[PDB]
């Protein structure tokens, strides 16, 4: 029995950094949606356990904010405007899975704030929150400064928009089981580990980000995780808590790492260049994602 499914989301579903990309040569090339993202791999796995997903659309795309679910996404450099992701839903859609949220909080703006290196031209969307405040001071800015209230404002828009995401799904695909996928843990409980470069790497997991800012960044990820859990519980959705189980598969777990480093090379080649991971899941991280999601779908379909 086919289970009509829609995959949606941001760079953590599109799996920015994994190549080859789908639609290489068309407008959606700028989505940086790998051919083998967690949705692709989860369908495979499930198929050989006998769960047959009839995938109707996989509209995840890098840089998607929560409201891109209901608004047009503008791709970089004039590629175009993509239709709202909600448009992929059908009345007969029975399963919807994706990760939306990090870009509404502006986890990218928090990384760029904490790093001068990230403040120079890159393929990571966003602007520092306080661009005059200095990179090196970022763990103060967010903990005691202006950043600290900025965060409570971002977190309030997040809570409101996730509820709205969940209600629009409910509205267009009334029979759909909703699966909100969480983000993998970026920084480990023991930050000392980030002080080493990963076997074979020359740059540190988080480049120039002050070591002191490292535990704040995790605090903020935890938070976003609790916001996503809540939103799902209150909205009738299921949640895949990737954060709780990637505690030893962070960006700082050397060779067991499931997050490529900030400046580490991804598999993405633009002219004759590798594009950095920018802290997105790597191959290992993508298999965890796949495994955990496939796990959860299986559970829910039984």
């Amino acid at each position: 029995d086919p289970v009509p499914t829609v995959f949606f989301g941001d760079s953590y579903t599109a799996n920015f950094g994994i190549a080859p990309v789908t639609n290489q040569d068309s407008e959606r090339g700028w989505c940086f949606q790998a051919k083998e993202n967690y949705p692709a791999v989860a369908t495979r796995s499930l198929a050989d356990k006998g769960i047959t997903l009839d995938v109707q659309a996989d509209v995840s795309c890098g840089g998607a904010l929560i409201h891109h679910f209901w608004e047009k996404q503008e791709l970089p450099f004039g590629a175009g405007e993509l239709p709202p992701q909600q448009d992929a839903l059908k009345q007969d859609t029975q399963l919807t899975v994706g990760s939306l949220g990090g870009n509404t909080l502006g986890f990218n703006r928090i990384l760029k704030q904490c790093s001068d290196e990230l403040r120079k031209p890159s393929l990571l969307p966003g602007d520092p929150v306080d661009g005059d405040e200095p990179a090196a001071k970022c763990g103060e800015f967010f903990g005691t400064g202006d950043g600290k209230q900025w965060l409570d404002d971002q977190f309030e828009r997040v809570g409101a928009e996730l509820e709205e995401l969940l209600d629009r799904i409910g509205y267009f695909a009334p029979d759909a089981k909703r699966v909100l996928v969480g983000y993998p843990r970026l920084v480990p409980e023991d930050t000392t580990k980030c002080l080493t470069a990963a076997p074979g790497q020359t740059q540190l997991p988080f480049a120039d980000i002050p070591q002191d800012a490292l535990p704040v960044l995790d605090q903020i990820q935890k938070r976003l995780n609790d916001a996503m859990k809540k939103a799902a519980a209150d909205g009738g959705a299921d949640f895949v808590d990737l954060y709780a189980g990637t505690g030893a598969n962070t960006a700082c777990d050397g060779a067991d790492r499931g997050i490529g480093g900030l400046l580490e090379d991804s598999q993405l080649e633009l002219l004759g260049t590798k594009i950095p991971w920018y802290a997105h899941p790597n191959d290992k991280g993508r298999d965890i994602q796949a495994k955990q999601v496939a796990d959860k779908i299986e559970e829910i379909l039984n």
